[PDB]
């Protein structure tokens, strides 16, 4: 039983996790929410747990990506964010706060989105002449 | 009449908009240009209007992505940038300026690119055992 | 002889280059390593050469993307990073260091990853009514 492009398997690692949910039929990403309380310090960073484990389908990876509103209004950006299809740890959201005020996060706050990006997985061939 | 992977529909919201254009046959992104005058403050941010509305084809999303030259030389990065295929508002470019000098933008300046990224849109199934 | 989704052609531009390598079967990205010595200044940026030229397959682009560990622990992020499938120059990694200590890089250090993202390449049709 593996994840497919139509069906992605997810496990809650605690009672505090909130399942990913897509805000509309063609929204690029699932909403991700914080499982705990955090602060993203001004000019600083914070790794936020979702307490989810996800199985992104093979042929894809999961990109943790920014919510537009928090970026435009609160100077929040997403670092790291490449979730491999065999990654089975706690799905974390690395937030950068480029503003001059701390950004407060309570459990349940939506703080990123999660896009299932289609990729190739080529092998490498070293050549002496590219073209 | 919907957008397809071969044909993306775009509407100018004012006389000041410039249509997206691909710099070469296999360039990843369309050039996006500012419709107005702006400054990206040093260590700061600015949302730049293109005055375009776009209909990204279903099965994809539009990623506003950085121009390499402005990033390497002028410390410009792109925040936010996940454009859903049902988004019909003004296509904005959120710029972060991590440098110590302001970054000036005049109408017509190319300030981002726009990549049509292929994605899956899976549903979620919560399980007790991922693998 | 062109690159395909199964086989990506790469050329070493010097003896100091290290070939991209995928850490596991389904890892999203190839590891990229520095060919020279660098420092990413605190609150600053640095363009790092790999001394590789790559031929990303048509229908895709290469995204230089962050390594999770350096982002979470050392506040390192990747700027620029859209490698077009016809780009034949030295594959550079633009690093931003948002921390307050310099980030030292020696030849051979792994400092980014390289994801082959699948894209559409639509033409533009300007319309008066999107939907």
């Amino acid at each position: 039983h593996m994840s497919t492009p139509q069906l992605m398997r997810v496990k809650k690692l605690s009672e505090f996790a909130i399942l990913p949910v897509r805000s509309s039929q063609f929204a690029a990403g699932f909403d991700l929410a914080s499982a705990y309380d955090y602060v993203v310090p001004a000019r600083g960073k914070c790794l936020v747990k979702t307490d989810l484990a996800v199985a992104v389908p093979h042929g894809y990876y999961g990109r943790v990506a920014p919510r537009s509103g928090l970026a435009v209004k609160n100077f929040i950006d997403v670092g790291a964010g490449v979730v491999d299809s065999d990654y089975r740890g706690n799905l974390g959201v690395l937030l950068f706060n480029h503003g001059d005020e701390d950004f407060k996060i309570a459990r349940g706050d939506r703080i990123a989105q999660f896009v299932i990006e289609q990729i190739a997985l080529p092998d490498i061939v070293e050549v002496d002449d590219l073209d």
